[PDB]
């Protein structure tokens, strides 16, 4: 229990990993926005259709709509919401919005652009600092003074804009709304940066929105004087300037600490070095700018960033196109930035306001987007509407050079640098210093190991592998949604895109990666493919509804976790786990660790037998090798994020089971399995003749056995495999007599010709030596609920008490195995998914029979590696199935870490079914 | 310039130095609030006479309003604003959102409660984080969308609530309005704390405000249908809980870094240690409280503070009074705060909502008052409306215990701790932990007096202690932004001082209280010894009648002062000795220059000052007057005075060199002794054929240039006035002009001086003056010099070195141009002259010259006099400097206050308000 104060908040650079735009004419993606900037577009139009259609009544308001300057930037389709995506009823979805629609959708788009799964942030400390300015839908919220509506407080409140975002996405972090007029987005970004720096949140969504709903604000802005341009365009720092115009839109940015963005392997677009914010006092008039105030903002921001303001290559300015504000801004800029510039290194001016207009509270977002895009495409957009340098600004006296044609970056200090300024009409100034990505923030600051023979055989095997065919790897394409119809439609779209030339030119692995870095919704589907044609066929199957040999698609998560069936009675095949050792590294490391342990215990190395294909097997070597492969498989699964919920183990697959439950540790499990195997080795080497036993898989139940031992009292029960079948072992004579009886009673019988007939009577001498060996292990509290087949199948609850002592390993070896009772108890406790970790799946048939008798016929049997199969593909299929059914699996960990934008694909984005959700408001 | 990545932020504790209040019931200072809390008053009332009165016109909404849950903590006087005080016009003032008016007034009240004058914060890094969750005045103001007024965007907006506060008070710091529903205040405070910890502000005014203007929001909040209590009394953590009611009223807090509060001298009311804020996430919807989030805020807050939550005493909580939310808050509290309590330790619980209601965005402002006020009076207030423990929450199970009667402070683990929690209805949660003030956070070669000086000082202190004490003169400083307001404030203060509480208060305490208030444009000062003199002076100020010790002014004097460093024959037997015995800065500087003069010639001037038997020769008088001038000016500059222009005379040039930045100290000492020893040696060796006897005559420059061929060896010594002139020459030609002017009608007052300077007689002496002024460095002056050496022409500030060896060579020979320099000062606006000598002799000449040049309202301030107590004289000069509007820090006139007994509850500032409201046609 530590309570000793947090610690200092170190000043660090803040990476930017995502970005999304809904600008009033620069279009709705950060690739359309870049095209519009690079070409140079104008988003100013007249009132589309009827947008004030509501206030267009009261026929005198109509006159002043056609009397006030009503041009500006508008956004098509303000009314639109996929209410079933965002889980809002029809009666509620119209009382919300429209700024909260834009916020909710822009958060999704920014998270998709950053390529972080939106489902990986639910239940995490993610701050949401959103800046809004006006509440004008609330007017529509109350239009009939004969009724009143609920849902109105949370529907059109201003705080609730930044709360709903935290609600829907389940963000447990500081969620506030900001209001500082025309600078809300920049101060919101500044506060997000501060929150990230003092460790309140790990990822922050920042930005701002703005919507134009009523003409009342425009009418009020009209009656101030000459503040609104008759033309409807904005020419910043030009000879001509007669006012700005008001636009609607919004922007969002996903901020992350630079170390966090390097560790998580994301692509950094640009870093923020520092920022500042202040007020301007007087400022003779509430809406009059100041020079010393803005110079103070610049100085504080650039001292926070730790850079020299005279090495800045570009300055995105406020530039609201005023004959009085612009000279003041230019002089303030030149007093700090253009102070000692040697007349040949001028700072480039340029304002995004000439393309989009004045975006109010979202203005600081829009500029930011530009400065980010120009810092990733390595260009500089030109500023439109510029006629000629203004009389009241002496450009060459300062270091200002208003660009007109797309230039390249003038790196006056080596790396690209920029500054974004924004000044509100209340007097709140903000300035953000945006750098470019740099090399400095992508680079970081005993046991008997393998023997000498192992090296030789490994060297031979690697060349033999490198002297074979060029096999096509198996790639999982993962499609997902929150419903089933959405998943089908998305699969159809992805299949269609995969056939066009862009889809055909894209590598399969890149498409798989881009799919694996998306949202993992409730409904999931996976298509395992080798080339494009197989992928298209499987995606068509998913979209239609049919099944396929290697295509999985379920409707909802399985409620209960898996049960790891640690099997391995008769699972050996001569090439046990050799391919995976060469072609997978975690498997090889865990195998070598187990080899070191086994070498310490017994003397020989499992790795030699595994790699070599000359020596065959035997009960000792078979058991130890199967245990080693089981451990390696379990750790490979748990390296990708798999977690057992219960564990059941049969015979030799018991010790490994212990390690997977927290009932022992790897060394103790190795102890137990090696001692056991050595005991059977020597015992079966000795006991023959008057001591020979046998085994038989007879079709007798637990009760049909209770009336069949009377004739042959000396037989015993080895394993209760299924509630139809059972392994019997006893004297040879009585064994063939029972086979003859089974033949004449309609009962299948088959002899297992294995010397090591354990669990019956041959181990009576051996257990004493066992007592000499295993004494000294330390059982601990089980972190996983074990279905003890040795204790007749009681669901020993996690965390209770150590249950793995020397008697348990003695009794389990001596007495019978209660597999079917344990499985029956498991299916009656909720579990439906069983995962068998064995070289060759043989126990899934027994599990299928037991679960079929127990009532549940639609189970989920998931096998590991098998014979005459590609082991890498088997592992991929097992992990894909785990992903589909809903269990713990990080799909992003399959595909390797990328290098650049060429390792991903331009897969189609998600779609929303937007319906007109508007309120009938008569004024 | 250096740009090297401003260092990190260090997690320090934030002191609260001020506080305001406009809660229901306690509509005033935080001393009525304490009475109402300790009394258990209920501020929840019904609908006032007319509250809405706008939408209560249509006979449809009227019935629904009449059948709604419309009881709550309604405030009186929402429509009253003091327009003239806040400089806004009329048509602008009816628009301004009442939330903005409330914030404007509460900021002033907080700055008064903290005892930090508002005018002292002009144009500095002052952050303004204000929380506000609604603007329903936009409905009324932007109603009638036909002919609506221009001012609705600037006026009734939300980003402007904090921006007007930053504007009016001229705060250059981060100003922002915050919106997180019912947690806004507790969030804003939190953000302010972070600012003070990363260096983006120095004093932060953080708080919240809320107002009920429209019933539509109330009727809507009634919906759902089961969250508004029938009666209205919020019963929190009780068996009965039928909802909550709305309220209005806000609150501010003046936050400072604890180091700043310690260093300045303010009284630390309480200390915030940590704060945290997060969101619920998804639990059961927006308006469904989640418990794991409400435990996480507590854990993060108490790890940010570094405080173990199992030692907190008071858990002032949300207490919304809902039948479901309160148990959830209880489990949240018991999981973190009361987890491991050794079973006595009943984690005393309380809520302020039961006295004032639910204040929405200002809720975190209400609780932060209750916890602070209690922390200032060392006693928990009772919490009303607690019938019995609720069935669903087991109080004794976790650690909980409701408080019902005024209870003393448990002090588990040492000091007093607390915790304020707010949980918004949108999902935002905030928790702030407050400590108690602690013993920490409040605490942490040139010879001097020689042996002979020590002995004489001991004798002088014996003599000083022999005589009894006399009442010290105390300046009472009244100020306002208008003449009428200052008059009214003076009248009210006099009425207060006639009252018994105003009769049992020490005058020093009243002065101290008045010195830490806003110093406006109109100013007035009354210097008094006892209460009746003060009362009569205050009545004179209110009436407008003049008085000896009363000073008053209608507006600031534009140009800066002029330090007339002069004096010829102003010496007497005991100058500069009484204030040396009753002031330590003056004494320190006297000894500082005494070391230098000991270095220069052979001896200490302080010995001459102490001993009263010394016969003041020319050399000794010159150096003593130089030392007195230096100490006087540096004492004046220690209190914040700053000369705008200096002008010397004779031996006044040497000190003007130091006070203009043209020279360092040792340079001025070298100059003054180089002059003095030479004159001292030279004067004795002069006789009948050699003495150039100086005498004053009453002939101006033209009237001496006319009659100058009559008198050959006579010469100008000092141009003193546009009519007078000091002349020097051989005695017979002196007497001849004296006698002729006697008949002509002129005045020939003769000087009995013997070391006659400003003559051709000094030519022999200049040879050693040349060699005794070497090694000094003239330096660029920091302010203008009206040098009398160079004819009197002005010299601009920050130019080139002037006081070189040749400059002093000219100064010791050629005539003094005092009168022309004074007239040149007249030319460029200057009106105030302050004369630094132990006797105001040059003031007469300056007065005559200013009368010549057309100034009849010329402010001429003498510093010291003879046969006048020197400390009283200095207090008078410094009060006059304050009065006229120059740069004097009046708060430094008094001593550091050791407790609340050192201040006086003087009447507060008054706001004369008028009704500003819009038409109600909605």
């Amino acid at each position: 229990e530590d309570w000793s104060r947090t610690g200092p908040a170190e000043r660090v650079d803040i990476a930017i990993v995502g970005l999304s735009t809904r600008f009033p004419g620069e279009m709705n993606t950060p690739e359309q926005t870049w095209q519009a900037l690079l070409e140079g577009r104008d988003g100013i139009t007249d009132l589309p259709d009827g947008r004030w259609s509501e206030f267009l009544e009261e026929p005198r308001l109509a006159a002043r709509v056609a009397g006030a300057r009503t041009r500006g930037g508008y956004l098509k389709d303000i009314k639109g919401f996929d209410s079933e995506f965002f889980a809002v009823a029809k009666t509620e979805a119209d009382n919300i919005d429209p700024q909260q629609r834009m916020a909710l959708e822009l958060t999704w788009e920014a998270l998709e652009h950053a390529r972080i799964p939106a489902s990986s942030l639910r239940g995490q400390a993610v701050g949401v600092y959103i800046g809004s300015s006006t509440n004008d839908y609330s007017f529509l919220a109350v239009s009939d003074p004969t009724v009143a509506h609920p849902y109105a407080i949370t529907g059109t409140s201003s705080s609730i804009i930044a709360n709903r975002v935290s609600y829907f996405y389940d963000f447990h972090g500081p969620s506030v709304t900001i209001d500082t007029a025309c600078s809300s987005s920049l101060v919101a970004i500044h506060q997000g940066v501060q929150a990230l720096r003092n460790g309140e949140a790990d990822v922050v969504v920042a930005g701002g929105v703005n919507a134009l709903i009523t003409p009342m604000v425009t009418l009020g802005f009209d009656e101030i004087g000459a503040v609104l341009a008759p033309d409807g365009r904005i020419k910043s720092f030009s000879a001509d300037a007669d006012g700005y115009t008001r636009s609607e839109g919004g922007g969002m940015l996903v901020l992350k600490r630079v170390d966090d963005a390097r560790r998580d392997g994301d692509a950094i677009l640009a870093v923020i070095a520092g920022s500042a914010v202040n007020h301007d006092g007087r400022s003779n008039g509430l809406i009059a700018p100041n020079q010393d105030a803005q110079a103070d903002v610049l100085r504080r921001a650039y001292k926070d960033a730790g850079i020299d303001p005279r090495t800045v290559d570009y300055i995105e300015a406020h530039g609201t196109g005023t004959i009085l504000g612009d000279p003041i801004e230019a002089e303030a800029l030149g007093r700090v930035v253009g102070r000692g510039r040697p007349a040949d290194r001028p700072a480039l001016l340029g304002a995004v306001k000439t393309n989009v207009g004045h975006l109010e509270s979202a203005a600081g977002a829009a500029s930011m987007a530009k400065v980010v895009l120009a810092l990733q495409h390595d260009k500089l957009p030109p500023s439109i509407n510029f006629a000629g340098p203004s009389p009241y600004i002496d450009f060459d006296a300062m270091r200002l050079k208003m660009i007109t044609t797309p230039t390249d970056w003038p790196r006056y200090g080596g790396y690209a640098l920029a500054g974004v300024s924004s000044f509100g009409f209340g007097g709140a100034n903000a300035h953000v210093v945006v750098r470019e990505v740099l090399p400095r923030d992508v680079v970081e600051k005993e046991l008997p190991g393998v023997t000498e023979e192992a090296l030789r055989l490994k060297e031979a095997a690697l060349e033999e592998l490198a002297a074979q065919e060029v096999t096509a790897p198996l790639v999982p394409l993962a499609v997902s949604a929150f419903l089933t119809s959405r998943k089908k439609a998305a699969a159809a779209e992805l299949a269609d895109w995969m056939q066009s030339p862009e889809g055909q030119a894209s590598s399969l692995e890149s498409i798989g990666r881009s799919l694996s870095r998306r949202n993992h919704g409730r409904s999931r589907a996976v298509v395992l493919a080798h080339d494009h044609d197989e992928a298209i066929k499987g995606l068509r199957a998913v979209a239609a509804g049919k099944q396929a040999p290697n295509v999985f698609s379920v409707d909802g998560p399985v409620t209960t976790g898996p049960v790891w069936v640690l099997a391995g009675f008769g699972a050996q095949h001569r090439k046990m786990g050799k391919s995976l050792y060469l072609r997978n590294e975690v498997f090889a490391a865990w195998i070598e660790k187990v080899d070191a342990l086994v070498q310490d215990e017994l003397g020989y190395s499992v790795l030699e037998l595994i790699l070599d294909d000359a020596q065959d097997y035997g009960i000792e070597t078979t058991q130890v090798t199967i245990f080693a492969i089981q451990i390696a498989l379990g750790e490979l699964l748990r390296h990708h994020g798999a977690k057992p919920a219960a564990v059941i183990g049969q015979s030799l697959g018991e010790a490994a089971s212990a390690y997977f439950a927290g009932g022992l540790s790897l060394r103790d499990a190795t102890r137990a399995i090696c001692s056991r195997s050595h005991l059977m080795g020597e015992g079966e080497a000795m006991l023959f003749g008057e001591y020979i036993r046998l085994m038989a898989l007879v079709e007798y139940s637990a009760d049909e056995i209770r009336e069949v031992f009377s004739d042959f009292p000396d037989l015993e029960v080895c394993v209760y495999a299924a509630p139809t079948q059972t392994v019997i072992g006893g004297p040879p004579e009585q064994v063939d007599a029972i086979l003859a009886r089974a033949e004449a009673e309609g009962k299948f019988a088959r002899k297992f010709a294995t010397k090591g007939a354990s669990h019956t009577s041959q181990m009576d001498p051996l257990l004493g030596e066992l007592t000499a060996e295993l004494q000294g292990i330390k059982p601990t509290s089980p972190t996983c609920g074990i279905f003890s087949t040795v204790h007749e199948g009681r669901y020993i609850k996690p965390g209770g008490e150590p249950i793995h002592d020397v008697e348990y390993w003695k009794k389990g070896l001596r007495h019978s195995v209660y597999f079917t009772h344990g499985i029956r108890n498991a299916v009656d406790s909720g579990h439906t998914t069983f995962l068998e970790l064995a070289p060759n799946p043989v126990a899934l048939m027994q599990v299928a029979l037991t679960t079929a008798d127990a009532g549940l016929h639609d189970a989920q049997l998931i096998p590991t590696l098998a014979r005459k199969q590609d082991e890498v593909s088997s592992m991929v299929s097992t992990m894909a199935q785990l992903y589909v059914y809903g269990h713990d699996l990080d799909i992003r960990t399959l595909f390797s870490r990328a290098s650049g934008p060429q390792d991903y694909a331009n897969i189609p984005p998600t779609r929303f079914k937007r319906k007109e959700h508007w309120l009938p408001a008569h004024f």
